[PDB]
């Protein structure tokens, strides 16, 4: 369970993504609500 | 272990990186020697 901005988030995302940790296990939880504002797609089919 | 150029392989390390694949536990052998001509940074920084 995580607490960032969502201008923070796509970088951590990012930083989340490049370090492989994108197992379905991995479960995670966020704070801002904005979904919307950067790209969801590269972050979408790896079964998290 | 893979049958693949190099043309081919960033087309797969993508997709393959895009199901949340990119991990040690796995391993990658290719076939291709093209890869001082394919320099991937954030691929390798997942410590596979």
């Amino acid at each position: 369970i995580f607490d960032c901005s969502h201008t923070m988030a796509a970088q951590i995302l990012k930083q989340a993504m490049a370090m492989g940790m994108m197992t379905e296990y991995y479960h995670f939880i966020f704070t801002t609500l904005d979904l919307y504002a950067l790209d969801l797609e590269p972050y979408r089919y790896s079964g998290v």
